[PDB]
């Protein structure tokens, strides 16, 4: 498909993994959003996911304690 | 997030809606999904999404009569 971040990352590029937020093992973050919140404490990791839209901000893909500072 | 297609476009990049196989307004394949696909007779259009990921063989937003010939 195409406030919920649009970022979106391509086939070689890398995102951020949250175990601790993810509603699902599919789930992840762009950079940006994972640095402008708080993960201090979760169990994150940087993966290539082959590409991907940024589940930041939307409640069905990540929890809100995970949202970054700019998306809710 | 991060059988269906994974490519993905950006804030400029062009892909297409089509009214006759979204799910809801928000979905949208990549144009070599559209290409590859049957949809004379559709209600399809050129967008600026501003972002995001092919919805193609993915059956929560697309039809799978309007899947591309390569995903399934
Ligand atoms: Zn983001
Ligand atoms: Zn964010
Ligand atoms: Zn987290
Ligand atoms: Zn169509
Ligand atoms: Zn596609
Ligand atoms: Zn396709």
């Amino acid at each position: 498909r195409s406030g919920v971040c649009g970022s979106v990352w391509g086939q070689n590029d890398i995102a951020y993994r949250c175990r601790t937020c993810e509603n699902d093992p599919t789930c992840a973050i762009c950079v940006p959003c994972f640095q402008n919140g708080d993960h201090n404490s979760h169990d994150y990791s940087i993966i290539y996911t082959g590409g991907g839209c940024c589940d930041c901000g939307d409640e069905t893909a990540w929890k809100p304690d995970g949202f970054c500072s700019n998306h809710k």
